């Protein structure tokens, strides 16, 4: 027969009874149906092994995966690539809001790092989502004392009172009148993803001088950082000029296209991340050439 | 024999000897060439007749133009065009560079309405542009106190002193760390150039019912705003829609493409502002043609 699966958007929870031999494909499938969403290509269903995150495959029953058999079998939809240009890229309001409300949640929990002043604008962009309309009759002072809209960090940068940092937010929330629901969160998504860490998968590494640094897989390329410093990497390999991306134990080789350049070779200690890391170079090699064209 | 021609640029001004008998493409390839331009559609060299703005004519002897003779002969080498794209379509340096400085000077003279925490991120690049890095060594409090860098019109809707707007732009200016002036120059004309009024050109016109209205020529269209109202036009006549645009004594006629809408009919005056009238007209919808590969 069925087995009950639950899936966490970061908007509800539903279920459906997935047939017990569908593969992921099926199964993924018909939650993007059900949500209406046609932008299928940066989505995923994710689940943990160990404390490490795991996507599942399309071509594999879904009761194959390393996931609990215990009903409901849970998944989190949740996209697993980022787009280079929200604006041009994410044509539905469905797209669009998921993207919103995943980014704004690594905004907020500091996964992404956010200075004050853009945290603040990004701020207001929610509330217009949120409330619609500035309107000093109906939101008087204190009307944001209960709302999550700034990271932790971002208060103990600046010494203001409760009042100043309303006032802040509604500043910029003034400005933006006018502004429909679905307009004012592609304006969050524009400013979010210039933060330097925003869709970045960030993985430690050691090179062959045994050095440790992070690699960061992100939709432009590969990236290598020093580990105190992941706003600005090093070095970078576009995906357009790697040939091949290979793997054996527990090491890693970037093959570049200009021959002229050495391979370059890292070691990584798990295996599930190592399984983790081909799944994202893979997808993110995919679309770099698909939003260029072909 | 020569006569001396000054050219007023947004950077300096500078002289150059006209020949008595040259032509407006003369003196105009020559300031072009001295500046390294290139991408010369944009600009032209402007006088005033009387209250109202005119462009020299490439086809006409300087001299022959109703410009005042006394020397200086004095020409303002300005932006007449104004790209749809500023990121794609101002290439090299000092083409932005001319673009940042004039809208900036817009901005500044209230002739874009801008609203105040724009205004501040606006002045927060124009700080990166002018100074480099933020260095609270060398750049302590009060190190823009003699800078113009908000309109007026900000500064005196609240009660704010000279050092609290100086705070709100460093708070901006210091996220800016690592930009390069070049850069900061475009970041500002990115945030300018979605400004409601950027770019567009207004002119006092009268409906055939007598209502008094307002004519915006830009490089989108054609649009009729409310006086009160500058911002956001009534209706909009893209340039690909519009078959031609002519006047005869004080009557425009506006004729769509599309036999469904009827011609839009409207009066204006002053011939010297229906000269300037059809010279953007012409302009805008030639390189709007231009920009679609027509």
């Amino acid at each position: 027969k069925t087995f009950t699966v639950r899936i966490v958007t970061m908007d509800a929870e539903m279920e459906f009874n997935c047939e017990m031999k569908w593969k992921g494909k099926d199964l993924f499938d018909l939650v993007c149906r059900t949500l209406g969403l046609r932008e299928t290509w940066f989505f995923g269903l994710q689940y943990t092994i160990k404390d490490t995150v795991a996507w599942l495959k399309m071509d594999k029953k879904v009761l194959d995966h390393d996931v609990s058999k215990e009903e409901p079998v849970t998944f989190h939809f949740l996209a697993k690539f980022y787009p280079e240009n929200a604006e041009e890229e994410l044509v539905q309001e469905i797209t669009q809001h998921l993207f919103f409300l995943q980014v704004k949640k690594q905004i907020l929990d500091e996964k992404i790092y956010c200075p004050p002043e853009a945290s603040v604008l990004l701020a207001s962009y929610a509330v217009q989502a949120k409330y619609g309309d500035y309107d000093p009759s109906v939101h008087k002072r204190g009307f944001l004392a209960q709302e999550e809209l700034l990271p932790k960090r971002v208060i103990n940068l600046y010494q203001m009172t409760p009042e100043m940092w309303e006032e802040r937010i509604t500043a910029w929330y003034a400005e933006h009148r006018g502004r429909a629901r679905d307009e004012a969160e592609m304006e969050y998504l524009k400013i979010a993803q210039d933060l330097e860490m925003y869709g970045v998968n960030y993985f430690a590494i050691r090179n062959k001088k045994g050095t440790e640094l992070l690699l960061g897989v992100d939709a432009l390329g590969l990236h290598i950082y020093d580990p105190e410093n992941r706003l600005t990497p090093k070095i970078s390999f576009p995906w357009n000029e790697i040939r091949n991306i290979s793997y054996s134990d527990k090491e890693f080789t970037i093959k570049p296209l200009d021959k002229k350049i050495d391979v370059f070779k890292f070691n990584s200690s798990k295996l599930r991340v190592n399984k983790l890391i081909l799944q994202l170079c893979i997808g993110n090699h995919d679309l770099f050439m698909r939003r260029r064209k072909a």
